[PDB]
């Protein structure tokens, strides 16, 4: 009869990441509307997706005016302009050079696997550099080289919280790169996939000048660097593209989820001469269509419109200044990293051993639901507070979203160990 | 301001053309593109299939500027949401069914048919597939995918082993699995109409047949039906046509109306054997969800597979008319609004008319008409209208058919060429 109950008996579990008993009618902003009109305020944004948040006018005009008159609803076998358009906006943002193009899909998982394959295609290259604990997809593409493909290369991510070889400058990983590639012929890794900043890793910013440098080792091997943007893409870090952080500009970017604003959409760009080696090659009828591309250009003018890069940067500072606060009160909270309104907060068992506590954040997730806050954890050992907001979030939805979070951690005892166990989670 | 077809080379990459001529578009009303200078085609490809209700449609408009304005959230994955719930109930409704069943929700026919070899693999540990020549389940290496025993497709117009019957083909199944440990095979992959191959329908009784035998072996059928399900066939399903029902049905395209969204319907215990397995964010998405709503109420609301059925028939009984006038006509098959016909250079021969089929197709374009080739051989004309089409359109349509047909040497072997096609 409920929601959820009937969600159960609908729909499978093969692709459920549930947390606790969220079942969702409506929108509008930072809120997700209860089956019964229960307002919750979303600190996940969909893990990212809704950049824009619920209900935004710039996509209600957008992808209703697209509806009623679309430009077919492919680009494979046609083109159409709402696609062109977006992509010479997506080609103008992008610097440089370049000759440069765009290919769009409809996730970040299928735009992964397109690149690399485009790579090993236009080069003869399969080899490929990835670090350990790296999301880049969960199709069997895109799966091949992210964390646990023949010739993939495995490197610990440059953690701050928890240094490789408890070496904090990071020289240890790129020394353990170096040893890597050599054991392996010269010219036969084609692609280094990074995460600007570790989603699902523990959304982890790695040490400052490390990713210049990782690059530069690549450059000077022949190795294309593909910098997976789609979780911290698109204003989100508090700059247009979160690499404008780390002083490297990448051969290939690769977006998604939030570019869509709420629909599937996703984007590859990449140097020409990648993307023209092949026709009819890595396809899906709807690629492109024209409703997914308009919402993804009402993405692209409102950033732009609304400066969100601006926007992002400060209401980032802001959150961050209320988790620190939380802080000083709550000794589960670590370790506070990120960049604009990506943030991470790692809960650990001790604040010296920094030993994770799995168990705490599933409860803390679980009552901040119950509260009406919707958070959900992300990382290696399940520890990790991810907070991948709105981008259109406003000031009093912080505040309030701290304050139930801060009600969340004093009542969390209140979730018993059964409760919990309803949900799988990861 | 220049050509919109010239800015689409400078900006989109060729990876994922499928280029047969200069078409670019600007909008659609029903079953009609508009190029950019104002020129409206009919639209015989319906974006392979994909837009179903056509373009406009005021039940996809509705849906969509709703849920736009108040979307249940953006995925399935994380939480539940109202759209998405009432379209997999829907969904199994129209499905048999009822308990056994649930759903899961894609993006794509590709995905989709990636997410059921994943799921049948986890929960049974079979990961044997038999699939058919020629399939097409999909783009992405996943799907490409299908260890394998891959059989002809049973063409009537072109049989295996001198066996119009289909019976060697079960034969042969028989030897192959007869081969292979009993349990090593967990799927049966099937298009209950051979779209790559060429829009191929089988003769009668064959899948049935094929059926018993993979229940018999405890292999689970899978039938993908992502180009030709959705009361295209002149059914709601096409294996209604086909006297057997699927373990698993793969559904995508036409689903949308327009948005990107596939289903996977399969018994409960494939799809629960793991949570967090095949997802991705958007997954589940409201704003689809409410698309595929409004695809699934018009189909029953404007009794569309009885105007598929109706406005099919029509639309063969015309080419059959070509084919008095026109020897390059050698097949014309199908079911409902999913037509093909062969190209063939002699009727006896069968031998494949490649070079007159591109010519052709670039030829119709020229004269206000959207339509495409498909088949291994680069020979067989796809007809996948909007369900929407009219009798008008399609009349229409024939005419310009007739009239691509009488013109094909007006299109040079050079402007086929600056086209890179398949
Ligand atoms: C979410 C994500 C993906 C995959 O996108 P989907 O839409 O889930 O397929 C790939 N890489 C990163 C870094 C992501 O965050
Ligand atoms: C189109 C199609 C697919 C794949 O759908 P995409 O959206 O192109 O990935 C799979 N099977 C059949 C029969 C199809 O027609
Ligand atoms: O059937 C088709 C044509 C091939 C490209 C993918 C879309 N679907
Ligand atoms: O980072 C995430 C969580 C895993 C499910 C896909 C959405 N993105």
């Amino acid at each position: 009869k409920a929601l959820y109950d009937r969600d159960g008996a609908a729909i499978g579990n093969l692709q459920k990441l549930r947390f606790f008993p969220l079942a969702i009618s409506g929108g509008r902003g930072a809120r997700l509307i209860e089956e019964n009109g229960r307002e919750l305020i979303d600190l996940s944004g969909a893990w990212g997706a809704a950049s824009l948040g619920y209900g935004h006018p710039a996509i209600v005009a957008a992808v209703s005016a697209a509806a009623a008159n679309p430009a077919g609803a492919t680009i494979l076998s046609a083109s159409n302009a709402p696609a062109v358009t977006l992509a010479e906006r997506l080609l103008a943002s992008f610097p440089g050079e370049g000759t440069h193009k765009i290919w769009f899909g409809h996730s970040g998982s299928d735009a992964n696997e397109a690149a690399y394959r485009a790579i090993v295609k236009a080069t003869g290259r399969s080899g490929v550099i990835a670090f350990a604990g790296a999301y880049h997809g969960c199709t069997v593409g895109s799966m091949a080289f992210s964390g646990h493909a023949d010739g993939l290369i495995l490197l610990p991510y440059p953690d701050p919280y928890r240094p490789y070889r408890n070496d904090p400058t990071g020289d240890a990983i790129l020394t353990l790169l170096t040893e890597k590639l050599a054991a392996v012929p010269a010219g036969s890794i084609g692609a280094a996939f990074i995460e600007p900043i570790q989603s699902d890793g523990g959304l982890i910013v790695p040490p400052d000048g490390f990713l210049r440098k990782f690059a530069d080792i690549c450059r000077a091997h022949g190795i294309l660097v593909v910098c997976d943007e789609v979780k911290v893409g698109l204003a989100r870090s508090g700059r247009l593209h979160c690499f404008e952080h780390e002083g490297f500009v990448p051969d290939i970017l690769v977006l998604g989820k939030g570019l869509g604003g709420g629909l599937p959409l996703s984007a590859v760009i990449a140097p020409a001469e990648i993307l023209d080696c092949a026709s009819a090659f890595a396809m899906q009828t709807l690629h492109g269509n024209p409703i997914s591309a308009a919402a993804g250009l009402a993405v692209l003018e409102t950033i732009d419109r609304d400066d969100l890069p601006a926007m992002a940067e400060r209401k980032g500072r802001l959150l961050r200044d209320g988790l620190s606060e939380l802080a000083k009160r709550h000794p589960l909270i670590g370790d506070i990293r990120g960049r604009g309104l990506a943030c991470g907060m790692e809960l650990v068992c001790d604040r010296q051993s920094r030993e994770p506590a799995r168990a705490e954040t599933a409860k803390l997730i679980y009552r901040a639901y119950q509260l009406g806050l919707v958070v959900y954890y992300v990382g290696m050992n399940g520890n990790v507070l991810e907070f991948t907001p709105p981008l259109t979030i406003t000031e009093t939805d912080i505040h309030k979203a701290l304050d139930l979070l801060d009600r969340a951690f004093s009542e969390l005892s209140a979730v018993s160990n059964e409760e919990i166990a309803q949900f799988a989670g990861w």
